[PDB]
Protein backbone atom coordinates (compact mmCIF):
# COMPACT_ATOMS: atom_id res chain seq x y z
CA UNK A 1 0.00 0.00 0.00
CA UNK A 2 1.17 3.39 -0.58
CA UNK A 3 -0.16 5.88 2.68
CA UNK A 4 0.96 8.90 0.49
CA UNK A 5 0.55 7.80 -3.05
CA UNK A 6 -3.07 5.95 -2.96
CA UNK A 7 -4.24 9.64 -2.02
CA UNK A 8 -2.86 11.44 -5.56
CA UNK A 9 -4.01 12.07 -8.98
CA UNK A 10 -1.89 9.16 -10.22
CA UNK A 11 -2.63 5.92 -12.04
CA UNK A 12 -2.42 3.43 -9.06
CA UNK A 13 -1.39 -0.17 -10.79
CA UNK A 14 0.69 -1.04 -13.87
CA UNK A 15 -3.18 -2.74 -15.04
CA UNK A 16 -4.45 0.64 -14.67
CA UNK A 17 -1.94 2.40 -17.17
CA UNK A 18 -2.09 -0.27 -19.61
CA UNK A 19 -5.84 0.05 -20.29
CA UNK A 20 -5.75 4.36 -20.88
CA UNK A 21 -5.63 5.08 -24.89
CA UNK A 22 -6.06 9.13 -24.07
CA UNK A 23 -3.86 11.69 -22.59
CA UNK A 24 -6.05 13.51 -20.14
CA UNK A 25 -5.86 14.83 -16.65
CA UNK A 26 -7.01 12.97 -13.93
CA UNK A 27 -7.91 15.29 -11.32
CA UNK A 28 -11.57 17.29 -10.60
CA UNK A 29 -10.90 20.60 -12.34
CA UNK A 30 -9.80 23.39 -10.29
CA UNK A 31 -9.20 27.17 -10.06
CA UNK A 32 -6.38 29.06 -8.57
CA UNK A 33 -9.48 30.12 -5.99
CA UNK A 34 -9.86 26.73 -4.84
CA UNK A 35 -6.07 26.49 -3.88
CA UNK A 36 -5.22 27.59 -0.19
CA UNK A 37 -3.01 30.27 -0.41
CA UNK A 38 -1.30 29.77 2.95
CA UNK A 39 1.66 27.28 2.79
CA UNK A 40 0.72 23.60 3.96
CA UNK A 41 1.57 22.98 8.26
CA UNK A 42 4.64 21.57 9.48
CA UNK A 43 5.87 21.16 12.86
CA UNK A 44 6.60 24.17 14.65
CA UNK A 45 10.64 23.42 14.92
CA UNK A 46 10.60 23.73 11.25
CA UNK A 47 10.03 26.60 8.76
CA UNK A 48 9.52 26.64 4.79
CA UNK A 49 11.59 28.45 3.07
CA UNK A 50 11.88 29.75 -0.92
CA UNK A 51 15.92 30.03 -1.82
CA UNK A 52 17.22 32.82 -3.96
CA UNK A 53 19.30 31.00 -6.43
CA UNK A 54 21.36 33.91 -7.35
CA UNK A 55 23.00 34.08 -3.58
CA UNK A 56 25.65 31.80 -3.75
CA UNK A 57 25.14 31.30 -0.48
CA UNK A 58 22.07 29.82 -1.04
CA UNK A 59 23.14 27.61 -3.51
CA UNK A 60 25.47 26.68 -1.28
CA UNK A 61 23.64 25.64 1.16
CA UNK A 62 21.46 23.25 -1.36
CA UNK A 63 24.69 22.15 -2.94
CA UNK A 64 25.76 20.91 0.65
CA UNK A 65 22.33 19.08 1.13
CA UNK A 66 22.86 17.37 -1.95
CA UNK A 67 26.46 16.44 -2.11
CA UNK A 68 25.72 14.47 1.30
CA UNK A 69 22.15 13.43 1.26
CA UNK A 70 20.95 12.86 -2.58
CA UNK A 71 21.14 9.78 -4.55
CA UNK A 72 23.54 6.75 -4.28
CA UNK A 73 24.04 3.38 -5.79
CA UNK A 74 22.59 0.65 -4.25
CA UNK A 75 25.70 -0.33 -2.56
CA UNK A 76 26.22 2.91 -1.51
CA UNK A 77 29.49 3.03 -3.54
CA UNK A 78 29.16 6.63 -4.98
CA UNK A 79 26.53 9.80 -4.37
CA UNK A 80 25.87 12.25 -6.53
CA UNK A 81 28.10 15.60 -6.20
CA UNK A 82 26.54 17.99 -8.43
CA UNK A 83 28.48 21.24 -8.36
CA UNK A 84 26.84 25.07 -7.36
CA UNK A 85 26.98 26.40 -10.66
CA UNK A 86 25.30 23.09 -11.68
CA UNK A 87 22.84 23.90 -9.83
CA UNK A 88 22.50 27.93 -10.88
CA UNK A 89 22.23 26.26 -14.48
CA UNK A 90 19.61 23.76 -13.44
CA UNK A 91 17.40 25.67 -11.22
CA UNK A 92 17.15 29.33 -12.89
CA UNK A 93 15.89 28.36 -17.02
CA UNK A 94 14.75 31.57 -18.27
CA UNK A 95 10.65 32.42 -17.03
CA UNK A 96 11.76 30.00 -13.98
CA UNK A 97 9.40 30.67 -10.84
CA UNK A 98 11.33 31.29 -7.64
CA UNK A 99 8.07 30.00 -5.46
CA UNK A 100 9.19 26.46 -7.44
CA UNK A 101 12.00 25.87 -5.22
CA UNK A 102 10.68 24.68 -1.95
CA UNK A 103 12.78 24.12 0.82
CA UNK A 104 12.30 22.94 4.81
CA UNK A 105 15.04 24.78 7.58
CA UNK A 106 15.05 23.84 10.97
CA UNK A 107 13.60 26.76 12.74
CA UNK A 108 16.53 27.42 15.50
CA UNK A 109 20.04 27.24 13.28
CA UNK A 110 18.52 27.38 10.55
CA UNK A 111 19.98 23.83 8.64
CA UNK A 112 18.82 22.85 5.26
CA UNK A 113 16.87 19.47 6.22
CA UNK A 114 15.15 18.70 3.08
CA UNK A 115 14.68 20.36 -0.70
CA UNK A 116 12.42 20.22 -3.66
CA UNK A 117 12.66 22.01 -6.93
CA UNK A 118 10.38 22.96 -10.34
CA UNK A 119 10.98 24.35 -12.89
CA UNK A 120 8.72 25.46 -16.24
CA UNK A 121 8.80 23.15 -19.41
CA UNK A 122 6.52 23.59 -22.26
CA UNK A 123 5.73 19.94 -23.16
CA UNK A 124 4.36 18.02 -25.63
CA UNK A 125 1.97 15.54 -24.29
CA UNK A 126 -1.22 14.54 -26.45
CA UNK A 127 -1.87 10.67 -27.26
CA UNK A 128 1.00 9.17 -28.76
CA UNK A 129 0.60 8.40 -32.99
CA UNK A 130 0.15 4.36 -32.67
CA UNK A 131 -3.00 5.51 -30.56
CA UNK A 132 -4.14 8.38 -32.11
CA UNK A 133 -4.40 5.34 -35.34
CA UNK A 134 -6.45 3.49 -33.22
CA UNK A 135 -8.44 6.27 -32.12
CA UNK A 136 -9.45 7.15 -36.11
CA UNK A 137 -10.02 3.37 -37.12
CA UNK A 138 -12.67 3.71 -33.91
CA UNK A 139 -13.94 7.06 -34.47
CA UNK A 140 -12.79 8.89 -31.93
CA UNK A 141 -10.16 11.21 -33.87
CA UNK A 142 -11.47 14.75 -31.82
CA UNK A 143 -10.95 12.85 -28.58
CA UNK A 144 -7.59 11.49 -29.07
CA UNK A 145 -6.23 15.35 -30.37
CA UNK A 146 -8.01 17.20 -27.52
CA UNK A 147 -4.78 17.96 -25.68
CA UNK A 148 -2.57 17.97 -28.58
CA UNK A 149 -1.06 21.27 -27.77
CA UNK A 150 2.57 21.79 -26.09
CA UNK A 151 1.36 22.35 -21.87
CA UNK A 152 3.16 24.66 -19.70
CA UNK A 153 3.81 22.41 -16.87
CA UNK A 154 6.18 21.57 -14.36
CA UNK A 155 9.38 19.71 -13.91
CA UNK A 156 10.20 18.64 -10.64
CA UNK A 157 13.69 17.45 -9.44
CA UNK A 158 15.94 17.62 -6.85
CA UNK A 159 14.18 16.02 -3.95
CA UNK A 160 15.98 15.34 -1.07
CA UNK A 161 15.40 14.63 2.67
CA UNK A 162 18.71 14.77 5.23
CA UNK A 163 19.67 11.19 6.16
CA UNK A 164 18.99 12.08 9.66
CA UNK A 165 15.02 12.90 9.01
CA UNK A 166 14.08 10.03 6.64
CA UNK A 167 11.36 7.62 7.34
CA UNK A 168 9.87 11.00 8.79
CA UNK A 169 7.11 11.13 6.15
CA UNK A 170 9.11 14.60 5.55
CA UNK A 171 8.44 13.95 1.71
CA UNK A 172 4.89 13.41 1.33
CA UNK A 173 4.74 17.11 2.81
CA UNK A 174 7.14 18.40 0.78
CA UNK A 175 5.35 17.36 -2.33
CA UNK A 176 2.00 18.44 -1.28
CA UNK A 177 3.64 22.15 -0.69
CA UNK A 178 5.56 22.50 -3.91
CA UNK A 179 1.93 20.75 -5.09
CA UNK A 180 0.27 24.05 -4.11
CA UNK A 181 2.33 26.56 -5.01
CA UNK A 182 2.57 25.32 -8.49
CA UNK A 183 -1.32 24.91 -8.47
CA UNK A 184 -1.54 28.64 -7.31
CA UNK A 185 0.39 29.83 -10.77
CA UNK A 186 -2.70 27.86 -12.65
CA UNK A 187 -0.27 25.13 -13.29
CA UNK A 188 -2.07 21.33 -12.82
CA UNK A 189 0.08 18.68 -14.01
CA UNK A 190 4.00 17.88 -13.63
CA UNK A 191 6.31 15.19 -14.79
CA UNK A 192 9.07 13.52 -12.76
CA UNK A 193 11.96 10.74 -13.36
CA UNK A 194 12.95 8.36 -10.44
CA UNK A 195 15.26 5.37 -10.33
CA UNK A 196 12.82 3.97 -7.88
CA UNK A 197 9.58 2.26 -8.55
CA UNK A 198 6.06 3.99 -7.71
CA UNK A 199 2.74 4.14 -9.08
CA UNK A 200 3.00 4.32 -12.06
CA UNK A 201 5.43 5.56 -15.02
CA UNK A 202 4.54 5.57 -18.52
CA UNK A 203 7.89 4.81 -19.53
CA UNK A 204 11.32 3.10 -18.29
CA UNK A 205 14.73 2.89 -19.66
CA UNK A 206 17.60 1.17 -18.75
CA UNK A 207 21.03 3.21 -18.17
CA UNK A 208 23.70 2.68 -20.66
CA UNK A 209 27.77 3.75 -20.10
CA UNK A 210 30.98 4.03 -21.86
CA UNK A 211 34.00 3.46 -20.64
CA UNK A 212 36.73 6.39 -21.49
CA UNK A 213 39.28 6.25 -18.37
CA UNK A 214 38.81 2.02 -17.66
CA UNK A 215 42.13 1.84 -15.25
CA UNK A 216 40.43 4.24 -12.65
CA UNK A 217 36.80 2.77 -13.26
CA UNK A 218 38.03 -0.46 -12.35
CA UNK A 219 39.68 0.37 -9.15
CA UNK A 220 36.88 2.35 -8.00
CA UNK A 221 34.62 -0.75 -8.97
CA UNK A 222 32.78 1.20 -11.43
CA UNK A 223 33.53 -1.24 -13.90
CA UNK A 224 34.84 -5.16 -14.00
CA UNK A 225 37.12 -7.01 -15.83
CA UNK A 226 35.52 -9.25 -18.06
CA UNK A 227 36.08 -12.70 -17.51
CA UNK A 228 37.38 -13.21 -20.61
CA UNK A 229 40.36 -10.77 -19.88
CA UNK A 230 41.72 -13.16 -17.48
CA UNK A 231 42.84 -15.63 -19.69
CA UNK A 232 45.16 -12.96 -20.99
CA UNK A 233 48.98 -11.64 -19.99
CA UNK A 234 48.21 -8.42 -18.44
CA UNK A 235 44.19 -7.35 -18.83
CA UNK A 236 44.64 -3.60 -17.88
CA UNK A 237 46.59 -2.80 -21.29
CA UNK A 238 44.18 -4.97 -23.02
CA UNK A 239 41.10 -3.49 -21.64
CA UNK A 240 42.47 0.15 -21.94
CA UNK A 241 43.28 -0.87 -25.73
CA UNK A 242 39.58 -1.57 -26.42
CA UNK A 243 38.34 1.46 -25.20
CA UNK A 244 40.66 3.69 -26.62
CA UNK A 245 39.96 6.89 -28.83
CA UNK A 246 41.43 9.49 -31.10
CA UNK A 247 42.80 12.51 -29.49
CA UNK A 248 40.67 14.71 -31.67
CA UNK A 249 37.40 14.80 -33.52
CA UNK A 250 37.00 13.12 -37.03
CA UNK A 251 34.39 15.75 -38.22
CA UNK A 252 35.81 18.43 -40.28
CA UNK A 253 33.73 21.17 -39.04
CA UNK A 254 33.64 20.37 -35.32
CA UNK A 255 33.70 23.44 -33.24
CA UNK A 256 31.74 24.75 -30.18
CA UNK A 257 28.28 26.19 -30.22
CA UNK A 258 28.54 29.91 -30.05
CA UNK A 259 25.87 32.05 -29.28
CA UNK A 260 24.65 32.91 -33.73
CA UNK A 261 23.86 29.07 -33.88
CA UNK A 262 21.19 29.68 -31.66
CA UNK A 263 18.17 29.74 -34.19
CA UNK A 264 19.72 27.08 -36.62
CA UNK A 265 20.72 24.62 -32.94
CA UNK A 266 17.06 25.39 -32.47
CA UNK A 267 15.37 24.48 -35.99
CA UNK A 268 17.22 21.38 -36.26
CA UNK A 269 16.84 19.69 -32.80
CA UNK A 270 12.67 20.76 -32.85
CA UNK A 271 12.44 18.71 -35.83
CA UNK A 272 14.13 15.79 -34.56
CA UNK A 273 12.52 16.30 -30.96
CA UNK A 274 8.71 16.67 -33.17
CA UNK A 275 9.12 13.18 -34.25
CA UNK A 276 8.59 11.66 -30.67
CA UNK A 277 5.73 11.41 -28.48
CA UNK A 278 6.79 12.85 -25.51
CA UNK A 279 9.47 15.94 -25.86
CA UNK A 280 10.35 19.66 -25.11
CA UNK A 281 9.46 22.76 -26.93
CA UNK A 282 12.08 25.34 -26.55
CA UNK A 283 12.05 29.09 -27.32
CA UNK A 284 15.37 30.74 -28.64
CA UNK A 285 16.37 31.61 -24.87
CA UNK A 286 15.66 28.24 -24.00
CA UNK A 287 17.88 26.60 -26.24
CA UNK A 288 20.64 29.87 -25.12
CA UNK A 289 20.37 28.52 -21.56
CA UNK A 290 20.51 25.09 -22.01
CA UNK A 291 22.92 24.23 -24.45
CA UNK A 292 25.30 27.01 -24.99
CA UNK A 293 28.61 25.76 -23.24
CA UNK A 294 29.03 26.68 -19.46
CA UNK A 295 32.80 25.63 -18.10
CA UNK A 296 32.46 22.55 -15.88
CA UNK A 297 28.31 22.20 -16.70
CA UNK A 298 27.65 21.85 -20.21
CA UNK A 299 29.26 21.36 -23.42
CA UNK A 300 27.82 21.67 -26.72
CA UNK A 301 29.37 21.31 -30.70
CA UNK A 302 27.99 21.86 -33.84
CA UNK A 303 28.92 20.33 -37.27
CA UNK A 304 28.98 23.38 -39.60
CA UNK A 305 29.85 23.47 -43.36
CA UNK A 306 29.45 25.79 -46.54
CA UNK A 307 28.16 28.53 -42.77
CA UNK A 308 25.76 26.09 -42.35
CA UNK A 309 25.07 24.39 -38.92
CA UNK A 310 23.44 20.38 -39.95
CA UNK A 311 24.53 18.60 -37.08
CA UNK A 312 25.30 19.02 -32.88
CA UNK A 313 25.56 17.57 -29.85
CA UNK A 314 25.52 18.35 -26.24
CA UNK A 315 26.45 16.04 -22.69
CA UNK A 316 26.79 18.11 -19.19
CA UNK A 317 28.69 17.13 -16.56
CA UNK A 318 27.58 15.35 -12.88
CA UNK A 319 30.69 14.16 -10.72
CA UNK A 320 30.09 11.21 -7.95
CA UNK A 321 31.88 11.11 -5.04
CA UNK A 322 33.59 7.74 -4.48
CA UNK A 323 32.29 6.62 -0.84
CA UNK A 324 34.72 3.91 -0.03
CA UNK A 325 38.17 4.36 -1.93
CA UNK A 326 41.21 6.00 -0.92
CA UNK A 327 42.85 6.50 -4.01
CA UNK A 328 40.25 8.49 -5.73
CA UNK A 329 37.41 10.88 -4.44
CA UNK A 330 35.20 11.87 -7.63
CA UNK A 331 34.54 9.68 -10.75
CA UNK A 332 33.92 12.59 -13.62
CA UNK A 333 30.81 11.20 -15.87
CA UNK A 334 29.98 12.79 -19.21
CA UNK A 335 25.62 12.45 -19.46
CA UNK A 336 24.58 12.41 -23.30
CA UNK A 337 22.35 15.66 -23.75
CA UNK A 338 20.40 16.38 -26.70
CA UNK A 339 21.58 16.51 -29.76
CA UNK A 340 20.49 16.15 -33.69
CA UNK A 341 22.17 15.26 -37.12
CA UNK A 342 21.42 15.42 -40.29
CA UNK A 343 24.41 14.99 -42.73
CA UNK A 344 26.23 12.05 -40.84
CA UNK A 345 24.81 9.22 -39.13
CA UNK A 346 24.31 9.08 -35.44
CA UNK A 347 27.30 6.78 -34.49
CA UNK A 348 29.32 9.02 -36.24
CA UNK A 349 28.26 12.20 -34.17
CA UNK A 350 28.19 10.68 -31.06
CA UNK A 351 31.92 8.92 -31.38
CA UNK A 352 33.28 12.46 -31.48
CA UNK A 353 31.17 13.32 -28.18
CA UNK A 354 32.97 10.76 -26.69
CA UNK A 355 36.25 12.34 -28.28
CA UNK A 356 35.87 15.59 -26.58
CA UNK A 357 35.04 13.88 -23.03
CA UNK A 358 37.99 11.74 -23.29
CA UNK A 359 40.14 14.67 -23.85
CA UNK A 360 38.90 17.02 -21.40
CA UNK A 361 39.36 14.16 -18.36
CA UNK A 362 35.96 12.46 -17.93
CA UNK A 363 36.15 8.86 -16.87
CA UNK A 364 32.78 7.82 -18.16
CA UNK A 365 30.11 8.91 -20.46
CA UNK A 366 26.33 7.91 -19.38
CA UNK A 367 22.77 7.61 -21.18
CA UNK A 368 19.43 6.60 -20.81
CA UNK A 369 18.08 4.82 -23.68
CA UNK A 370 15.34 7.36 -25.05
CA UNK A 371 15.91 8.91 -28.14
CA UNK A 372 17.73 7.13 -30.76
CA UNK A 373 19.80 6.87 -27.95
CA UNK A 374 20.02 2.51 -28.28
CA UNK A 375 20.89 3.12 -32.71
CA UNK A 376 24.97 3.47 -31.56
CA UNK A 377 25.06 1.63 -28.40
CA UNK A 378 27.00 -1.72 -30.11
CA UNK A 379 29.14 0.36 -32.28
CA UNK A 380 30.45 2.68 -29.93
CA UNK A 381 31.24 -0.05 -27.06
CA UNK A 382 28.12 1.05 -24.07
CA UNK A 383 26.89 -1.37 -21.98
CA UNK A 384 23.77 -1.70 -20.16
CA UNK A 385 24.05 -0.52 -16.13
CA UNK A 386 22.17 -1.05 -13.65
CA UNK A 387 20.09 1.87 -13.45
CA UNK A 388 16.95 2.10 -14.99
CA UNK A 389 15.04 5.74 -15.36
CA UNK A 390 10.94 5.76 -15.00
CA UNK A 391 9.09 8.49 -16.28
CA UNK A 392 5.89 9.71 -14.60
CA UNK A 393 3.56 12.04 -14.96
CA UNK A 394 1.25 13.95 -12.07
CA UNK A 395 -2.40 14.40 -12.98
CA UNK A 396 -2.34 13.36 -16.27
CA UNK A 397 -3.80 9.84 -18.00
CA UNK A 398 -0.77 8.65 -20.49
CA UNK A 399 -0.73 5.29 -21.74
CA UNK A 400 2.52 3.02 -21.76
CA UNK A 401 5.48 4.10 -24.22
CA UNK A 402 8.76 2.59 -25.07
CA UNK A 403 11.72 4.90 -24.24
CA UNK A 404 12.51 5.53 -27.72
CA UNK A 405 9.49 7.51 -27.93
CA UNK A 406 10.40 9.87 -25.18
CA UNK A 407 12.31 13.36 -26.12
CA UNK A 408 12.81 14.70 -22.46
CA UNK A 409 16.28 14.44 -21.04
CA UNK A 410 15.96 15.02 -16.74
CA UNK A 411 19.09 16.93 -15.50
C1 LIG B 1 1.13 19.88 -10.46
C2 LIG B 1 2.40 19.98 -9.62
C3 LIG B 1 2.73 18.64 -8.97
C4 LIG B 1 4.16 18.61 -8.42
C5 LIG B 1 4.45 17.30 -7.69
C6 LIG B 1 4.62 16.15 -8.68
C7 LIG B 1 5.09 14.88 -7.95
C8 LIG B 1 6.50 15.00 -7.39
C9 LIG B 1 7.01 13.62 -6.94
C10 LIG B 1 8.48 13.68 -6.53
C11 LIG B 1 9.39 13.35 -7.72
C12 LIG B 1 10.84 13.24 -7.24
C13 LIG B 1 11.82 13.14 -8.41
C14 LIG B 1 13.19 12.86 -7.85
O1 LIG B 1 13.89 13.80 -7.52
S1 LIG B 1 13.76 11.28 -7.66
C15 LIG B 1 15.21 11.38 -6.65
C16 LIG B 1 14.71 11.35 -5.21
N1 LIG B 1 15.82 11.63 -4.32
C17 LIG B 1 16.57 10.74 -3.65
O2 LIG B 1 16.39 9.53 -3.74
C18 LIG B 1 17.67 11.28 -2.75
C19 LIG B 1 17.99 10.30 -1.59
N2 LIG B 1 16.74 9.98 -0.88
C20 LIG B 1 16.05 10.83 -0.14
O3 LIG B 1 16.43 11.98 0.02
C21 LIG B 1 14.77 10.37 0.54
O4 LIG B 1 14.78 8.96 0.84
C22 LIG B 1 13.51 10.74 -0.25
C23 LIG B 1 13.28 12.25 -0.21
C24 LIG B 1 13.59 10.29 -1.72
C25 LIG B 1 12.31 10.02 0.40
O5 LIG B 1 12.16 10.39 1.76
P1 LIG B 1 12.07 9.34 2.99
O6 LIG B 1 12.82 8.08 2.63
O7 LIG B 1 12.43 10.10 4.22
O8 LIG B 1 10.52 8.85 3.02
P2 LIG B 1 9.30 9.61 3.76
O9 LIG B 1 8.90 8.79 4.96
O10 LIG B 1 9.64 11.06 3.97
O11 LIG B 1 8.12 9.45 2.69
C26 LIG B 1 7.72 8.17 2.23
C27 LIG B 1 6.94 8.35 0.93
O12 LIG B 1 7.73 8.91 -0.15
C28 LIG B 1 7.62 8.06 -1.29
N3 LIG B 1 8.88 8.14 -2.07
C29 LIG B 1 10.07 7.57 -1.80
N4 LIG B 1 10.95 7.93 -2.76
C30 LIG B 1 10.30 8.74 -3.63
C31 LIG B 1 10.64 9.41 -4.80
N5 LIG B 1 11.88 9.34 -5.32
N6 LIG B 1 9.72 10.17 -5.43
C32 LIG B 1 8.48 10.28 -4.97
N7 LIG B 1 8.12 9.64 -3.86
C33 LIG B 1 9.00 8.87 -3.17
C34 LIG B 1 7.31 6.67 -0.75
O13 LIG B 1 6.64 5.84 -1.72
C35 LIG B 1 6.43 7.01 0.45
O14 LIG B 1 5.07 7.23 0.07
P3 LIG B 1 3.97 6.05 0.22
O15 LIG B 1 4.54 4.85 -0.51
O16 LIG B 1 3.84 5.92 1.74
O17 LIG B 1 2.76 6.53 -0.54
C1 LIG C 1 20.64 11.46 -12.55
C2 LIG C 1 19.69 11.70 -11.43
N1 LIG C 1 18.34 11.61 -11.92
C3 LIG C 1 18.24 12.43 -13.11
C4 LIG C 1 17.03 13.28 -12.99
C5 LIG C 1 18.01 10.28 -12.37
C6 LIG C 1 18.40 9.07 -11.61
C7 LIG C 1 17.74 8.67 -10.61
C8 LIG C 1 18.05 7.61 -9.99
C9 LIG C 1 19.13 6.83 -10.38
C10 LIG C 1 19.83 7.17 -11.52
C11 LIG C 1 21.08 6.48 -11.89
C12 LIG C 1 22.04 7.17 -12.57
C13 LIG C 1 23.26 6.63 -12.84
CL1 LIG C 1 24.31 7.62 -13.81
C14 LIG C 1 23.63 5.36 -12.42
S1 LIG C 1 25.11 4.78 -12.59
O1 LIG C 1 25.96 5.52 -13.35
O2 LIG C 1 25.32 3.48 -12.76
N2 LIG C 1 25.79 4.77 -11.13
C15 LIG C 1 25.86 5.79 -10.23
C16 LIG C 1 26.93 6.61 -10.18
C17 LIG C 1 28.20 6.59 -10.97
N3 LIG C 1 26.68 7.49 -9.27
N4 LIG C 1 25.46 7.22 -8.78
C18 LIG C 1 25.09 8.16 -7.73
C19 LIG C 1 24.92 6.16 -9.30
C20 LIG C 1 23.57 5.64 -8.94
C21 LIG C 1 22.66 4.72 -11.68
CL2 LIG C 1 22.90 3.10 -11.07
C22 LIG C 1 21.44 5.26 -11.41
C23 LIG C 1 19.47 8.36 -12.06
Amino acid sequence: AHAFWSTQPVPQTEDETEKIVFAGPMDEPKTVADIPEEPYPIASTFEWWTPNMEAADDIHAIYELLRDNYVEDDDSMFRFNYSEEFLQWALCPPNYIPDWHVAVRRKADKKLLAFIAGVPVTLRMGTPKYMKVKAQEKGEGEEAAKYDEPRHICEINFLCVHKQLREKRLAPILIKEATRRVNRTNVWQAVYTAGVLLPTPYASGQYFHRSLNPEKLVEIRFSGIPAQYQKFQNPMAMLKRNYQLPSAPKNSGLREMKPSDVPQVRRILMNYLDSFDVGPVFSDAEISHYLLPRDGVVFTYVVENDKKVTDFFSFYRIPSTVIGNSNYNLLNAAYVHYYAATSIPLHQLILDLLIVAHSRGFDVCNMVEILDNRSFVEQLKFGAGDGHLRYYFYNWAYPKIKPSQVALVML
